[PDB]
């Protein structure tokens, strides 16, 4: 409850562009065309959970431009602000040493500035610590003849004066986080692409409070889903009754990806000593279907019997969510929680789409539905992916 991500930008331009991608990742958003002590006496603050203020301070001098930049960062802690984003320019302009310096020491004594102004989609990119637009450092681009603030420096580390790393080839999130603090307090991190950006914002959100992104839009969604998948609690429970070979596929790249999977044979799935142990045995879960029906049973029983379990599973251990596919497994889920529907919030993929249940015992646990034969390979591994990253309220 209450103010938990300031956003300090620069320009109108940047705060409104990344408010908005705070917002689509679902964090309750409050935005000022001005600064953050209007927005932070109103007890609508309270309402909100990201607060995005401009500092007007692109075009000014380092000394003028460091002075409203440390006010707002010292207004957002003061205001219960646990995690800091600084949106900056992808390519460099303004007083950039000066604002990030205010702003790190006002966020704290052990604050790092996590540098990053990569924006891959736009073609700005950070490659050995160099400002990139396409194929060209920034300085020798038009950037450098700005008519209000030229660019005179694209190696951000000499800008900054500080420290310069890399992800190495198959470095997870938690190795890179390491590295980063043994870089502090101020480090530029190179990106290629949308996934180098990815791995960034997850060693930063590992990192915790004292992790203070400097960033363009290229790192705000990223920041949003990591910050938001801190809010998730218990394991994704994704359940797979369909024989289509895409959902086999898909819960094999699943299992693949380290869910624990639950996978009977017909003969057990009906034996609830089986399913008893295996749930003492155990972020996502899944159950697989075999093909067929239990014996003496409905042709419907092994889905059916999938929806009674995860629904007993859900209830009694809890989860961030349940994935379910194809429309036999949705259908079985629901009915056993009692669930009378599911409001939409937004989606994964066109076709899969995500909410929350309403009615019966699991009334607001986030679902996801789809066809069984529907989606690439990696679907249900995203499916899961965007129930912890999305901010339910
Ligand atoms: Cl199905």
């Amino acid at each position: 409850g209450g103010p938990y991500i300031g956003i300090v930008a620069d320009d109108l331009t940047g705060s409104g562009d990344t408010a908005v991608q705070f917002v689509r990742a679902g964090w309750a958003t409050q935005l000022s065309v001005g600064g953050a002590e209007q927005a932070l006496a109103d007890p609508a603050v309270r309402q909100a959970e990201v607060l995005a203020v401009t500092t007007h301070s692109r075009p000014l001098a380092a000394a003028d431009a460091a002075a409203v930049v440390r006010g707002e960062v010292e207004r957002l802690r003061a205001a219960g602000v646990q995690r800091l984003y600084k949106k900056v320019d992808s390519t460099l302009r303004g007083a950039f040493k000066a604002e990030i310096d205010a702003a790190r020491l006002a966020w704290g004594e052990d604050a790092i500035a996590v540098v990053c102004p990569a924006f891959p989609v736009t073609g700005r990119t950070v490659r050995q610590g160099v400002l990139y637009v396409g194929d060209r450092p920034v300085t020798e681009t038009s950037a450098a003849t700005d008519p209000v603030t030229p660019v005179t420096e694209s190696h951000i580390p000499t800008l900054l004066g500080c420290a310069q790393l890399a992800a190495q080839a198959g470095e997870t999130p938690a190795e890179l986080a390491r590295r980063i603090a043994a870089a502090a307090p101020v480090v530029v991190v190179d990106a290629l692409d949308d996934a180098d950006v990815q791995r960034l914002a997850r060693a930063i959100g590992v990192l915790g409070q004292r992790a203070v992104p400097v960033g363009s839009g290229g790192l705000a969604a990223p920041l949003a889903r990591v910050w938001a998948g801190g809010q998730a609690a218990g394991p994704v429970l994704v359940v797979v009754t369909s024989q289509h070979s895409a959902a086999r596929q898909q819960a094999a790249a699943l299992q693949q990806a380290g869910a624990r999977t639950w996978a009977p044979t017909l003969a057990q799935l009906a034996d609830d000593r089986n399913w008893a142990a295996w749930t003492a045995e155990v972020d996502a879960l899944m159950l697989l279907a075999p093909e067929g029906r239990l014996a003496g049973l409905d042709a419907d029983s092994v889905a059916r019997r999938l929806g009674e379990l995860a629904a007993r599973l859900v209830l009694a251990h809890g989860a961030a969510g349940v994935v379910a596919t194809g429309g036999d497994g949705a259908s079985a889920v629901l009915a056993a929680l009692q669930a009378s529907g599911i409001a939409l919030v937004d989606e994964v993929t066109g076709g899969v789409p995500l909410g929350t249940l309403t009615g019966g015992q699991a009334a607001g646990l986030p679902v996801v539905t789809k066809a069984g034969g529907f989606g690439e390979q990696d679907v249900l591994i995203r499916a899961a992916q965007a129930i912890r990253e999305r901010r339910f309220t």
